[PDB]
């Protein structure tokens, strides 16, 4: 029974043209859904009510569109997203944090614009956890938006909007500064032929895979689901693909902040990435990305593969990280396990983040602390599996893949232990 | 002797690639396409693509297969839909670098517990109007294509019959119901509300890489573009959905209302045409080829035999085509399913076979009605030299080029067994 | 270039021209080939165990020294001819010059014991002398047993039940030297420690044009199930009047460690011939370079996927160890082992980085030496009192040992294996340390 | 039938990785195909007679290799005769004649920086007696390969040049050497004695590489069954040697004291074509003809290209056979660098080039002696008609196999382009 689940006669074929003669609809997934959805707060989502059901459908980041809106209209919509959420932390076992995202308006007919200084500095005050920048053409705007942030907001991550061909030839020098992209297919569609805008998402999804950086699809992905309650052929597809190109993130914008079916779009983003994660080939992908990652010498990055190799090895249910600023989860992530990424960290802006990557299930860790660190180390390890147990990842008789570090602090992973669950 | 602007063209970058990944990372919005478009474009005729005048744009947009959805409308309104098809095709006749055969498929209504009256009265009217293609809708078993092929009696069994997946049973059945169908479609519309909206997706792909495994046509089809109904541009999910069918392996692509009914139809082939050019030079044919060569079992056919030497001839010289003639289509069919580069000109004198051959990806047909020359190694030379001077006529071709050329040893359909390579003069 | 370009700004190019580094980064065996160089000296230190048999010309304590110098790691001792008095001479010579060595963990190197069996002549079974012999053999402590004209799993199992209840930790490695053998492989492999290729008898009781297919074959099962598996035999036959081999015997004795062997062997050349030292060390010369051509980038991958998946925590953490030294250009894997088996099982995987296996027992560091690439370092020291700095301790042995020893440089990154509890069999951890 | 499928080690050639290839090698798998790996032997004392002659070409002796550093002109140019005398001893049965092919293999340059006073008498000498090959001992540059050339006059153009890689600069300076060379030998003896012994295998396993990548042929050379001077079998490490030599990709493999002064030539000769035929049945097909494909260079000859599809055309059918016309080997070279395991049959009317193709693994010479027919496309017929009855009277194919046949467009060297799948009648 659980080698016809979760499209695991697909998974065991030997080349990707029998890997697809394999798929099968009634192999249902068991995974959890590892693409993150981004939903934009607008009218038809700014209550607290609503908000609550998205939270439970699967958003996992809120967007804040500051193109319109005063800063009192969006400092409500982040009231109202953190009333939402802390409505669920009576369960630390199951809490689930939700990212905010700000994206600018951008530079119009402009470089930094004198909205975005106002808008960017608006959410530092506020404690975002992500920038997504518009328009972004070069490392410099990277740079601008950055140093509008300020020393108070040097935690917050800088996710960069290609949407024109300039922002596509400079793609490289735009990736390397930024903590990751966005493929802003809207404005892109209207920059570039729409005929060749799939290049550039491919492309992009490619190149951040090879770095080891999120990468979200964004813009139309079920519009007709505004007025309608049901989308299109085209748009579940489209959704589909994007996972299987390699989307580290999902994205609603009108379907979410004004449609009719809000809640509803979120469902069937939901729906569609759990199917499409496990139509992933992961023979070929990780033999790939293994490959393709280069040489290192830092042992968070070579603990990271040898956990990824031993995950599949045992076909385990998951990889508990102990992690800081998200880093050594991100490291995981870019391996693409079929494993869990159970990342538990103190830090609550870390644990909104790590959103942005596939696979990366966060858990915010709450209980007292232990006087003696390997005890404190210890506990936190059984909070990811006790957690994973609440959750559905993780049963009696499975085995784990547990990575942590010699010493506190961040950039000290170096261990990776084999465990068996109760 | 090519020179760097030609490596820089048509994705060639990204198709030299050692692995997909590094693939992806190369491909260029800039890297513009050369080859003709090689995925056919279904059009469905309706009351906004009827008209003679329309129909000649549309053609000129690139429709390959006109559909007749018998769903609606009576007997009366489909012949004349016909007879503007082949009417606006025929008014090319006097060019050489626009005519072009154009397929008619008929779609039928469908089932009750298999086929129903009405049907058997369509396909009548079918093989009576000389129809190519049958889309036979709700195929659940092997037995419903054996009633539609006996429905199509004793003048029809050279129309080809594309069984259309619309429902569990049709997806569970598969293998039984390919075995004994020419193609299949994926008839996604129906298949959306028989099964899980979410899993589409996955029967899509399954349908494909079988249909591409077995080297029959496959047809990806329902609300490509749908947006286009009402609106001048497509969505971003739409142009994706587009490129992905022919990334799946689709041999064609389609439009419903998109060109039956809506405010758009000649602007909806443009797209599906614009969006199939772009993709097809994204294809990774080094993986692809490798695949399709390593999963086909091992033949004595000499037709498949000399049809994988000539796709392998052509990729070690880039070549600019395979000429291949054909009588029935099956030695281009044979060439098709390797997934060539290079365009498959099909140099045919059977008309029925030339609309037909629309169905295989990569297939230009080319309709040849020279009198048959005495001295047969005459005739087949004749027919050499028309592929060539059609495919420099129309940008296939020029002098210097080299080219494949897949014949057979006698007259007569079933015994194509030579490869040449030929430099064009 | 980009996957090894940050580690070459690190390394530096002298590093990656080294070891057949530019080969082992081909992207086919057809490129991993034609990158071959001469130029490129080997570094690391040899993996595939030497066997040399005991005779008149290397039984002098004196002699078994300058062997010992030389790479010799098994005695064989061959039971075909001398009597009990004579084998238990050539032991007491052996454990002499062994012991000779023993003041520190820098010049001591554990040799095995093996004793190769006459065989079962012209009966069915096992004989009587070979009854005798494993009895001596147990009550001598011989590490191995290289049993004679095995053909079917019976004969294992009645070598077993010989070696009586005091001889259960002997490892038995069955010899195929015939057609039955050949072909009931599978059922000898299931019950044995081990394979020898014993290309003798081999090559006269099949056609000789043959034998290369045995043995390819044999390597290739053994090396799947994670077995030793021994090449034999006319080796360097030349040698044994020669000071130098010819280029079949040197073309012959890397091919036998690009296949896959585990130890490769010598007969009269040490047993008998004039230059015993000199076949030693010219084994040790061709398997150093040997072992710096393996393709391990197809090796490991094939070797990652025809291995079944595992939920055994040592197997799981060995794969994991063995891509994390891949990755880091480790230059070795540290692992605490009772009986081997942990250091065995990453032998399997043939990382390039030097397995080295502290264990407190004297039998298990004599009989890892059947493995490729395991190094062993006795520990003596006496337990801790707590369990996690004994643990400790041994690893620091080890780093210490390594360094002292050019395994280990400051600045290199070592894996280091080790278990959650006391106890053979609970291995399941993998650290990532640097070393200062 | 299962048969079949249970021989020539198939079960391994269907494995999917190397070490399953490796586990699947059965010592009852018995070969089929002709041996592919040509055998020269070095004429002494010890293989002179006419009659022991006529047993080593009966035994599988192709290539005949006289050593000119030993013994005078007068005793060559008797060795020549005495070779000569054997081999047309049995051109009476032109379906079984076997060519064989005379070797030249220098003294040397000495103490001296390039070509020799002696060198340059004794390759006048083998233009004068019509030698097919010269093996250019100690070749360390480009510039030694061509003084080689020029001391061959403009009388000897067509002779074939294999540079003996013997010492560290020959080994560094290989790729320039192997560029202006027709061919590598692996001369094991002084590279052993030049470079350290334990390298020679590094040595020798990079130019073999090099050499198939290149598509030129390589010879392994010296004490390959060493010990069968004085004894009637070889050691352990020798059959080995053999082997590996033949799996690293080998054209040919060589004898020299073995033949030329031991006690047991013909056995000798008899080793290594009972070893290389099960070398040969050892091979991983699958990746090598994929690496071989992917790593040689797209090409715009027609010839290469041909060839490739015609050995991608073998492998799909599982062809006994590729018949190949060729006037000077170049068609018959170009398909063997593929390491097809289908026979090259060559059929030529130079009866040097059939000599000299015995350099290419797995080509066939067949020396056809009739006058041109009239009509040159019943020349052609003729000629592969040959092919077929020498070819069946051999062994190498039976009513019912399937051949692929590669011919030309016209007469005269240069242009091959047609390839053809053939049903054995
Ligand atoms: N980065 C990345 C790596 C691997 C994949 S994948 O899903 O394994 N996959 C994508 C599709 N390609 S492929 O070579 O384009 C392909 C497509 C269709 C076929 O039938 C076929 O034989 C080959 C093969 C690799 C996807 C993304
Ligand atoms: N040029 C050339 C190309 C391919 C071959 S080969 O025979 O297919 N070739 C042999 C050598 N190997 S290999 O990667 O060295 C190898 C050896 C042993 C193993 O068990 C294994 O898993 C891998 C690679 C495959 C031989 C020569
Ligand atoms: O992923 P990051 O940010 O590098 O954090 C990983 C760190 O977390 C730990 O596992 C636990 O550290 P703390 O006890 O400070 O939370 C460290 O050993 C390791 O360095
Ligand atoms: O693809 P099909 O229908 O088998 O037709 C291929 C046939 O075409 C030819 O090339 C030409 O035949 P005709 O002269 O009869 O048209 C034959 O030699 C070959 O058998
Ligand atoms: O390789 P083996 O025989 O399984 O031994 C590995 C064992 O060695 C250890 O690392 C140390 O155990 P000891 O303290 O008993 O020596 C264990 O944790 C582990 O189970
Ligand atoms: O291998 P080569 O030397 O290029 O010879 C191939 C030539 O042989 C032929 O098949 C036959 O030519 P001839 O009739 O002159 O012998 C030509 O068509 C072709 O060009
Ligand atoms: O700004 C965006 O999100 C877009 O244009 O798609
Ligand atoms: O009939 C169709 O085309 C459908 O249902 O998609
Ligand atoms: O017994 C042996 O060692 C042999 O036969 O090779
Ligand atoms: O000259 C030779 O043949 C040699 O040195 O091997
Ligand atoms: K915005
Ligand atoms: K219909
Ligand atoms: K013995
Ligand atoms: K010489
Ligand atoms: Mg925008
Ligand atoms: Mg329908
Ligand atoms: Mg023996
Ligand atoms: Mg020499």
């Amino acid at each position: 029974a659980f080698f016809q689940q979760q499209q695991l006669p697909a998974a065991m074929a030997d080349t990707f043209l029998e890997h697809l003669c394999l798929l099968d609809i009634d192999s249902e997934p068991v995974a959890a859904r590892s693409t993150s959805i981004i939903a934009t707060i607008g009218p038809a989502s700014r209550s607290v009510e609503r908000l609550k059901e998205m939270i439970k459908a699967g958003m996992n980041i809120a967007r804040l569109n500051f193109s319109h809106g005063s800063h009192e209209y969006h400092a409500e919509s982040i009231a109202n997203v953190r009333e939402a959420v802390e409505s669920f932390a009576g369960s630390p076992l199951s809490y689930r944090p939700v990212a905010i995202a700000l994206d600018t308006k951008g530079p119009g007919s402009g470089g930094l614009s004198e909205q975005d200084v106002r808008d960017l500095r608006f959410g530092v005050e506020h404690g975002v956890d992500i920038v997504f920048a518009s328009f972004v053409r070069k490392a410099s705007d990277v740079a601008a938006v950055r140093a509008a942030l300020g020393p108070e907001g040097h935690g917050i991550k800088i996710i960069s909007k290609i949407e024109n061909h300039e922002g596509v030839k400079r793609f490289d020098e735009i990736l390397e500064v930024s903590d990751g992209i966005m493929v802003a297919r809207g404005d892109l569609g209207i920059e570039i032929p729409a005929e060749k805008v799939f290049l550039a998402q491919k492309m992009m999804i490619g190149r951040c895979n090879l770095a080891g950086k999120p990468v979200v699809c964004a813009t139309q992905m079920l519009e007709s689901m505004i007025t309608k309650p049901r989308p299109t052929r085209a748009e579940t597809s489209d959704v589909a693909n994007a996972v299987l190109d390699g989307a580290d993130c999902i994205m609603l914008s009108g379907e979410t902040a004004k449609g009719n079916f809000p809640v509803e779009a979120v469902k069937m983003q939901h729906a569609i990435a759990r199917e499409a994660e496990a139509a992933v080939y992961h023979r070929q992908l990780f033999e790939e990305l293994r490959r393709a990652a280069p040489l290192s010498r830092d042992p968070t990055e070579v603990t990271a593969i040898g956990a990824v190799e031993a995950a599949f090895k045992c076909c385990a249910a998951a990889i508990i990280v102990l992690t800081t600023t998200g880093r050594s989860a991100q490291l995981l992530s870019r391996y693409r396990p079929r494993a869990a990424v159970i990342a538990v960290t103190r830090s609550a802006q870390a644990a909104r983040q790590v959103h942005l990557c596939r696979g990366v299930f966060p858990l915010l860790y709450r209980e007292p602390p232990e006087a003696i660190w390997a005890d404190d180390v210890d506990r936190r390890v059984q909070f990811g599996i006790e957690s994973g147990k609440l959750r559905g990842f993780l049963r009696v008789g499975d085995l784990v893949i547990v990575v942590t570090g010699w010493r506190p602090g961040s950039g000290y992973t170096n261990i990776m232990r084999v465990l068996s669950i109760s």
